[PDB]
């Protein structure tokens, strides 16, 4: 049933009353964002995941870049952009807030996403790689970015990178730190402290440890991915 | 008065009470958004304007990034990204909101933004030309980009891209259809109606028409721009 819509597959239909729909796939760091919200929130919804290697037809009406995530409300409303989801998401139901009520420490949470903004690409050059002469000049990549975020938290003098507390900055840039150990890539953070000791109170999270992807999940997954296999978003059952 | 600072010159010092810093560039069209918001919303503000080919050393205090816009409060708290200070200041300051309260319509004026991204590189490419083959290619891919703002604007069927009545995402796009006469790109809107009479009716709006710089200097400034002179800043006194 958590299998993933491809080629072949029929439109969904209307997403009923009192429930959202997320267009996800179990692998992708960008949608995990959306479900750490929609978890962390208790919001009822749907999961259809899709299969990114062999695209459905009708997944190209739901968001013209033809990308994951994807929310569908009751009134068919759209709304695509892994952060524009999220912030979506914590605006339109109730609960506790995950991005604070201040203008300035909404913002500042916005600068902080920007001081991450290039890790995923650089995650990806890793993950494509011909030689293994790149991986100590991409790993100097990492610590390059990463030592952006350790002033950050220096600064602010916090655990979290917004408060004592876990905000939605947490958890926007996690599923990137999430995959690190399993791509073998712990020693870019070695010259970072207060971002290491981040990551471990973070995996103790009880929203981030309910949705976190196993060691050999991910490596079966990246497998599969870099055979361009149209079973990879399917992989483990 | 209104003089670029640069190399030599000395910190500002604190931002008084009851009114805001913009650290900004008379040409830049990331700033432009900024004090289009700050002239909407009527905020009582003061410029510095900042000698991009020839920074202070200070003003990498102000942002990391070293770019303009910056914004500094009376408490010292600063904030850059020119989406981000535009958002700031709908938040922060009072009068007629630029950002609607609903969240969908929030997230729409996002989407729209992001299906906008791809044209500031465009621009650059556009401008930074070494033969006359090349603008054909570069015209064409300007009109696959404005081509998704006219899909937006047919079906919404309003005038602009937030409503019957000008938002923020139109002050946050205008600027660089304010410079597409100057460069002689007029025709890239050829194939988008409903796009090229949302830019009439926007040079029409008093807060657009009051911050629109001339196409001679526009002309004058990307001269001294693409001579890398450090006078680009200063073009017209
Ligand atoms: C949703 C998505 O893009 N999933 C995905 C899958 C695998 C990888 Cl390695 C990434 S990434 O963020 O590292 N990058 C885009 C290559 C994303
Ligand atoms: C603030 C800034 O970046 N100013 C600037 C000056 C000249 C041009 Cl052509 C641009 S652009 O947006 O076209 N691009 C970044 C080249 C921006």
């Amino acid at each position: 049933s958590a299998r993933s819509l491809g080629k072949g597959s029929a439109p969904p239909g209307p997403v009923p009353e009192g429930s959202i729909r997320i267009y996800s796939m179990r692998f992708c760091p960008f949608a995990e964002r959306t479900r750490l919200v929609l978890k962390a929130k208790g919001i009822r919804h749907e999961v259809i995941n899709i299969n990114l290697k062999n695209k459905p037809e009708w997944f190209f009406k739901k968001n013209p870049f033809g990308l994951v995530p994807v929310l569908e409300n009751s009134q068919g409303q759209l709304i695509y952009e892994s952060a524009i989801t999220c912030e979506y998401l914590d605006e339109a139901y109730p609960g506790k807030k995950l991005l604070p009520d201040d203008p300035y420490e909404k913002a500042c949470q916005k600068m902080i996403l920007e001081l991450f903004s290039k890790v995923p690409s650089l995650v990806g050059s890793f993950i494509r790689s011909q030689n293994k002469e790149d991986y100590a000049g991409l790993k100097e990549e990492f610590r390059k970015e990463f030592t952006k975020l350790e002033e950050v938290l220096t600064n602010k003098k916090t655990t979290f990178f917004g408060g004592n507390s876990i905000s939605m900055i947490d958890y926007l840039i996690w599923p990137w730190f999430e995959r690190l150990e399993a791509m073998k890539l712990n020693e870019c953070v070695d010259h970072t402290p207060k971002l290491k000791l981040w990551m471990a109170a973070m995996k103790e999270d009880p929203t981030v440890s309910a949705l976190l992807t196993s060691e050999k999940d991910w490596q079966g997954f990246l497998e599969l991915y870099l055979q361009n296999s149209p079973e990879a978003c399917d992989y483990g059952l």
